[PDB]
């Protein structure tokens, strides 16, 4: 009971019209493979230019995030009606960096994924611990409760899980150089798998996909890629550059 | 001692790509005087497509929000380097959508508005009490400290006020359809000219505008705009409608 590999590029806030045109053309040109999924996610307002210059019939184009309500009154926010309407189908929820620095809550990212998933969207959504919390040696204990929270919002409507690809990004892994080893990133996954099993279906288990994040590139993905409960990559610093082909052939190569 | 009317129409979290390219048309299409600014501010995925659609001399288009860091990992986040990078030059701060809403601290509004400023944007600095606030006589108190908080991170790079439009829309006033008096509004426009010329300078109180939101339409912009401190209008719902236009026109004839 295996998986199809997800290997998604988040460009964060990175990013001129030209970098975007020339970036995603260069990822495009590139031969894709339809046995994976890959994804990239410019920043909101990059989105047009990026679908535009999207001229891969495998490459999906996502959003970095969405809010937990439809259109209205929300100054600043962008709905899930607004990225279906431009054909988007994929987009971030619960990025670290949200979480961490912006206070987006455990129970924010749950529901701005429910009603994303509603909808009928995929979701990349990501879990994490902090250096302390793992010091603390609260790794799962945090991890799983960032999934719990979103297990609460779909709880019964398990069928929902099927368009959720799981995150895990350890915080002190993001944008620092510290990618996490084989056996700690495949230990946390093995975990993760555990949880689900447990509280959503063991059919569900077996095929979810759940990703790793943070500090992965074209050196250290082959390894990654190779920890049977890994299915791929959320790729950041690394997507912005021509070493993310590279780890799209990696990652086919592999699994 | 006067000031160039303005007037600017933010569309909020409303939209599809049709509807922005159809409305955008249909304003551009109206004649607008160049003796007075007309700014609409689409939703981030639709600036792209507003720009193409916007064939104005005049009509300008504006962001409703932006990150307070340059580029880098902010993921969800939009900065003032790729508004500026895609030939914007406005951009909304502090909405009470935002701040009442979404929990952007006065700080956080003040430091989004500054980073803005510095780089050469004209920012739309929102400010307003709720109804609780003014029902506890608290509304100028109110006010007054979310202006100080962008008085704090300015403070003495005064010129930097230069390129800064206040907009007081009362919270009790916005989406309710309950729209201040023309003398609940002018009463604070007073106090917050009278706060200007003396936390920054009697010269400046006399040049930057202050427009009135909340609940302003084409039955009720005139008696507003003919009022002495009321420079023009913030307008939601109705700059998605056609009588966006006719606001247009009352305001130039007005002042």
């Amino acid at each position: 009971p295996a998986r199809r590999p997800f290997i998604g590029g988040n460009f964060k806030c990175n990013g001129s019209l030209d970098f975007i045109k020339s970036h995603v053309a260069a990822i495009a040109a590139h031969k894709i493979p339809d046995s994976v999924d890959v994804v990239i996610a410019p920043s909101a307002v990059h989105l047009s230019t990026a679908i535009a210059a999207n001229t891969s019939k495998q490459l999906r184009i996502a959003a970095q995030n969405v809010y937990l309500e439809g259109n209205g009154a929300w100054t600043g926010e962008t709905s899930v009606e607004m990225l279906q309407d431009m054909g988007l189908k994929h987009v971030i929820v619960g990025h670290s960096e949200r979480r961490r620095i912006m206070g987006e809550t455990d129970e924010q990212s749950a529901k701005k994924a429910k009603r994303a998933l509603e909808k009928g969207m995929t979701v990349i959504f990501c879990v994490g611990e902090t250096l302390d919390e793992r010091k603390a040696n609260r790794t799962m204990e945090v991890n799983i409760a960032q999934l719990e929270a979103l297990g609460k919002e779909l709880g019964e409507s398990k069928m929902l899980w099927k368009e959720v690809v799981i995150a895990y990004e350890p915080v002190w892994s993001i944008g620092t150089g510290v990618v996490a080893t084989p056996e700690q990133a495949e230990e946390v996954h093995v975990g993760l798998r555990k949880w689900f099993v447990e509280k959503v279906a063991a059919e569900g288990a077996q095929h979810i996909r759940i990703i790793y994040g943070g500090s992965a590139n074209g050196s250290n993905c082959e390894k990654l890629g190779q920890c049977p409960n890994i299915d791929g990559f959320l790729v950041g610093g690394a997507s912005l550059k021509p070493e993310f082909m590279t780890m799209i052939d990696i990652l086919t190569k592999t699994r």
